[PDB]
Order: C-alpha cells, then sequence, then structure tokens
C-alpha cells in the first residue's frame, strides 16, 4: 500500500521549509536574526559574505516566511521569531551540542 | 562588530549538510517509513512511490549522512533508519505541522 497523496503533499511542504534552511549561510542568518535585529549591512557582515549574496538568502527566507521586517527611515531590519526556525535550531542544538 | 568564527562556520556547514540529506520530500517520506521499520528496496520504492533509479539515488544520499542502516538477508537487503538525528528533526516537523 503507497502512501496518500495528503503525505505526499505534506513531504512538499515540509521539504519546501527544510530546503529554506539546509544552506550554511541561511543557517548562519537565522542564528543571527533569531538572536538579534540587524540592519542588512551588519547582517551581511556577521555571516562574512556579500550583500547581492545576502540579498539572495534574505528572500529565499521570506519566500517561506521564515523573518520579519521593520523599517526606520529607509532602513531595513531583519528578525526572525519563526517558531519553526526555533524548532529546528533546537533540534541541531540537541544533536550538536549548543 | 566580530564576524562569526570559523568554527561557527563549520559546524553550520555540517549541520547544512545533514538537514540537506532530509530536505527532500522523498527522503522526508523514505526515512518517515524506514523510522524504524526494515523495508527491501521494492516494497520501499512502492510505498514511497518510487522506481529503483530514483530510490537508488536517494538511499546513496541518505547513507552519505549516515542516516539510514541495513541488514542482509540471503538475496534481500533491508533498510532502516535508527538515526537520533533523523528522529529529532522529525519530532520538530511532527510538532510543527501536526
Amino acid at each position: 500500500q503507497p502512501l496518500s497523496p495528503e503525505k505526499h503533499e505534506e513531504a512538499e511542504i515540509a521539504a519546501g521549509f527544510l530546503s529554506a534552511m539546509a544552506n550554511p549561510k541561511r543557517l548562519l542568518i537565522l542564528d543571527s536574526l533569531v538572536k538579534e535585529e540587524m540592519a542588512v549591512g551588519a547582517l551581511a557582515n556577521k555571516v562574512g559574505l556579500s550583500q547581492s549574496a545576502l540579498s539572495q538568502h534574505l528572500s529565499k527566507l521570506r519566500a517561506q516566511n521564515l523573518v520579519s521586517t521593520r523599517r526606520d527611515a529607509q532602513t531595513i531590519y531583519y528578525s526572525s521569531s519563526s517558531d519553526s526556525v526555533m524548532k529546528i535550531l533546537g533540534a541541531l542544538s540537541e544533536i550538536y551540542g549548543a
């Protein structure tokens, strides 16, 4: 007996989310954004990558609804209050140590 | 301030490698099924709705991250997963998505 189409569709959603997290740079970004607010520059900095790129990851992270934004003048501050991201980071924390 | 240490980058690389092994819908269905049930390659391919080519591919990627165990009885290889990591991530996903 094959798996229902529902579990097939759920596997697609879950894998979409995990795909958003299954990148080292994105992992570092989400770590940083979970523990503090950052303007895009400082963030590109802490994770040690360039901003064409940092925009790269922020876009894929926004696609999975994993980050929040706030705007002061024309400066955007990113953060993450995602329960999903926090649960996965918790899991990884337990797997690899905190 | 201080960009992230090289060690946190290497930890992110490992963690992301693991998540990458899991960040595929087919691999999620496979690991869900294999936790913690022995299945032969044929039955697994039928359960996950795959041909032996894709299943071979997926299983190879799962073995690369040490996520599955095998046992051989004569002419049959039986697959399972007793991975603590896989179980923690599946637990998280269960709680995230119901």
